[PDB]
């Protein structure tokens, strides 16, 4: 019966068939740094060898996660805000694992939902909802000419959400738009949803890559606070920089004690029917480079050198690119935060770069400014300029 | 609206797991147990485990994302652990899931993408999370008689005769080995008989192979498996890392799907790897690392496959004493099966009421079906056990 399948990565390999010296892969979805590599932080190497020596069984744990590592993930993320007596916590594979998760528990507790995304928002969301064959709908968000937030639009398409909907929201470090929305922002949002009763997912895959660990969960706090009931999927991939491991967290915000019992056990229980266990090695890394004192301290300083190192990269591309335009046209690149920003230039554009520049970028122009590099930067600010993007 | 969520039953032995704690009895004795422990009542890391994480520790460089249906080197120690030489690589489609339970869900979710009517027939008794899962999924479940409960062995006949109803695209589950719970099994020449079966009704078999090397071997735990997937041009194995390498947690396991030609590897590899995706993207690296490292480094291997054999030999024995012991004192051979059954577990068949009975007066606690686990046994617990279970009238 395997033969009735239907057939369910392709620019790597245009990329590796490229002969040409001066080859630019500005479309990675990763970190890297000045020698294009992605190293294993410090905390988390000093973590994994205090593991090693400590640990003394590798037998079944907690179908939910650690209590450590919920705990720990819980006050990163929502700080003072964290009120444990109505919030259910539960360790995914990954934070698309988490993102999976919170589909299923919604569409359990409401049969009948549908989804909002943003226009435009990481694919993988919309993959996901269609093998669910849940119906989404998109809601503006990336203003083509500003390359900024069509917040107008935003408000516009939101209000329609209707009761027991779900809005999906990045909580900083807009994947791929790199346009981000202001507290001021967040605070009309939270108007929004609480006027329409719709429940807000947060993807939280970036805190700590915009303005700072406690910056960037800024609107997911105030979220939290406004909202008696919301949603939210972490990833420790790419701020841990621990991608492979598969470490991330849901997060179930409750109006009570009873309601958190409820989602709790239908959370653990979806992790039962999907693969039992969650992996345990990188969610103890986690939690072990978050209670350690000197390891967090450590962890929060390498973190943040990497957030200052990629500011002063794409501040070098906002100039670079203004003196040969002679304006400040390109101005939103150095407003933009996170680690993706996109050009705003058309397919044709894009091609053109890469087959004349020989410069790499995702056809909807994303561009992985931690792909940049200071001699790099001159390249693809000419090929942007004469472009004629 | 997550008030509307309605209310989700705990873990099966959670219940009694905390019923044994209150027992405030000095001697009390848990049978119950899921996961190996040794002599001292521990679950240690192997040998081989530990040296491999600490290579892991030192060569390990980046944590970039890695490969979305697993690691090429995992994919091909799991298919050579499995399949010995017979592995036909151009026909095999292989995944890294989160353990063996995530290669039955993707197994199923596979199986429902190619055929949406499929049945699933499912041991009597089995593993009830495979239940769950497929309650879960909303898939038709039928069953087949496999324990008899007079002789505690396979009820052969019955088997046969109730899987000679599979339809065509029907699927049939098997425990490549070690059935859990009963610990009855399958002799060669079942198997091959099962497997005419199968190719007369066209099912197709997903075998649930767990306990490799937990049996009479790495080798022969193998034997059925590597039947069925020379016989049958198409299967489906789920296999777990769990229990032989001692990563429970670590959550490692391994989907492989055995096709007639290389057109359908491509359909099914391709459908495999947008399972994961779709559910979570890349699989996790840590456990299929350590098991790679130890399947392809010969010192490690070498000293891996030692500690199993030292494991295996010790349950054995614990199976011949408890039987010696049992027909000592029951003056017969009813309890025989002990010896004979293989794997972790054993189903005794004692009614839920003798069950009861055997923890209310011996203190001795075990699954409600009677299920014990053998390495929670030793020599001072061997001797209570039999009185218990002559005592109660089994
Ligand atoms: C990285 C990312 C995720 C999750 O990645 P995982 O590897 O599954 O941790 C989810 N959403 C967005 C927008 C991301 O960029
Ligand atoms: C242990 C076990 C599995 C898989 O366990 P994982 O912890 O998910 O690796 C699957 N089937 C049976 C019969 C088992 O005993």
């Amino acid at each position: 019966m395997l033969g009735n399948l239907k057939p369910q990565l392709a620019l790597m390999g245009e990329f590796r068939a490229d002969p040409r010296q001066g080859k630019i892969d500005l479309g990675v979805g990763v970190y890297k740094d000045a020698t294009g590599h992605t190293p294993i932080m410090r905390a988390v190497h000093a973590a994994e060898q205090r593991m090693l020596e400590t640990e003394t069984t590798k037998t079944y744990a907690g179908l939910s996660g650690e209590p450590e590592f919920q705990k720990a993930m819980g006050e990163l993320i929502l700080g003072d805000g964290l009120k444990s007596e109505t919030t259910a916590t539960l360790a995914t594979v990954g934070g698309t694992g988490a993102l999976r998760q919170a589909l299923e528990l919604a569409r359990m507790a409401n049969p009948d939902l549908r989804v909002f995304v943003s226009d435009p928002t990481w694919p993988n969301h919309v993959s996901i909802m269609n093998f669910m064959g849940l119906p989404v709908q998109t809601y503006r968000y990336f203003d083509a000419e500003t390359r900024g937030v069509d917040f107008e639009g935003m408000k516009a398409d939101l209000a329609a959400a209707k009761k027991g909907d779900m809005v999906l929201l990045h909580g900083c470090c807009h994947n791929p738009t790199g346009a981000n929305l202001t507290l001021d922002q967040w605070a009309e949002i939270a108007s929004i949803l609480e006027k329409t009763g719709a429940l807000p997912l947060i993807d939280l895959a970036y805190q700590g890559f915009g303005d700072g660990l406690e910056e960037d969960a800024a609107g997911t706090r105030l979220i939290a606070s406004r909202i008696p009931e919301v949603l939210i999927a972490a990833s420790c991939s790419k701020n841990f920089g621990i991608y492979r491991e598969r470490t991330g967290c849901l997060l179930a915000l409750c109006a009570d004690a009873a309601t958190r019992e409820l989602a709790q056990g239908a959370m653990a229980f979806l992790n039962r029917q999907t693969y039992s266990f969650p992996p345990f090695h990188g969610a103890k890394i986690v939690s072990t480079v978050l209670t350690t004192p000197e390891l967090r301290a450590d962890w929060m300083a390498e973190l943040e050198a990497v957030r200052s190192g990629m500011l002063r990269l794409r501040e070098q591309l906002a100039g670079e690119l203004r003196d040969l335009s002679g304006s400040d046209r390109f101005g939103f690149v150095a407003e933009h935060r996170g680690m993706f920003s996109r050009l705003g230039a058309t397919p044709e554009q894009v091609k053109r770069i890469k087959e004349e520049f020989g410069i790499y970028m995702v056809g909807d122009s994303r561009i992985n400014i931690a792909g940049l590099n200071d001699n790099t930067i001159p390249i693809l600010a000419r090929a942007i300029i004469e472009v004629g993007v």
